């Protein structure tokens, strides 16, 4: 049932980056998710057993308040959810992206794309238990 | 001031890493360094002022506790650091390394040391700010 | 042990096009690692294409080649390249998505560059 | 334009070396990638000793070679080259001293791994 109400404000975020909605639209649809959020935020706030569907939400919430254009909140929201530590995934990076370009902040926007496609090679001398063990 | 304070601590735990110190004396200077801790912590914790110094004490801490073997207390500090979105140096991520080991979870300390060393490179197709734009 | 060699030898076209978007370097040499790896490609191209023990490697050295293409400018190749390769309906890694989106976006094509991103940034 | 080749041959040699880490791979392909990086090696020993113009590309390809040594095993040759570039008075990067590490200790000799770990996270 949380999974649901997560999924409902996923879907209404999503209906919001429609092109085929005029700014009056996309604006009142934005505005329907915004509010679906605040009241989730407060339900959900202290619970350990809805930890996984908040998270959702507070990225999905990246989603609603770009599509309102409210740039600064973005940003705010996105460094607020920086400092939980939790991991935003690609698609909340690109929205960031978006937002830090349209507050005339393009070094950062650059920065963040950088970021998202790089490759990784471990550089880890396979070691047992019992030798990293010896290291310490 | 609180830079030559947070450089006493700082000696302190290092200080703690001595060999050619026994149990007793290690467990004795550990103390001073837990102790001198717990004073800034309180000190500097709603400080915007002492943000750089409370910062360098929080990792210097994971030292501390690791050298009076409060192993599973280096893990429960290190997890908090995370949720704080705070950037562990490497030295204090091979300092909970070593604590992940001595609490019979080997396959932690290995994941910490992987993601120690790799290699990185780009693939940032090299966009202007204004062709970044463009895609937004 | 017989795919180590051939592994290898696409390893080594990889990096070459990773090689190819260090930014610390200019045009000359930039162009100068694209034409190394534009070359392994040529040649593995010849000496895989109808052979189904290297089919793996063949489609890897297919996708690294977008990169190549784009790091010497050669927009409407890796679109074509692109669109040759959608049609034989393997995946386009999402790092490979965003270099053809670049390249569509320098062929002064940009709303198709837009559903490019869409489809590469897709949780549902 | 003249440093651009070595460069990349230095910059391959050390994409071998990272592709002989990979966990995934059994002790005979391991040990196929550590001998392309070692001989690699070997060839560009000879090409360069004597040449100031690509002193930068050598000392490259010196650390990098601990990786290989390392990869197939030759934990005693690792220290000795590690020891044979410590007296050249060249830095050995941070990864280049896990390394040696992990040989120092394969060598059935942990108190100095131990020693060069101190060494490799120090920040007074
Ligand atoms: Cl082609
Ligand atoms: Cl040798
Ligand atoms: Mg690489
Ligand atoms: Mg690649
Ligand atoms: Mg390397």
């Amino acid at each position: 049932t949380p999974d649901i109400r997560a999924d409902i404000h996923a879907e209404l975020v999503r209906l919001s980056f429609m092109p085929t909605r005029s700014e009056s639209e996309r604006y009142a649809i934005a505005d329907r998710a915004l509010a679906q959020y605040a009241a989730l935020e407060i339900l959900w706030h202290d619970n350990p057993d809805r930890t996984a569907q908040y998270q959702r939400i507070q990225v999905d919430h990246l989603g609603a308040l770009l599509t309102r254009d409210r740039y600064k909140d973005v940003i705010s929201h996105y460094q607020r959810l920086k400092k939980t530590g939790q991991i935003i995934p690609p698609w909340g990076q690109y929205w960031v992206a978006s937002a830090y370009l349209k507050d005339h902040q393009p070094k950062k926007a650059q920065s963040i794309m950088t970021e998202l496609f790089y490759h990784k090679e471990t550089i880890a001398p396979d070691l047992s238990d019992e030798e990293l063990a010896d290291l310490f």
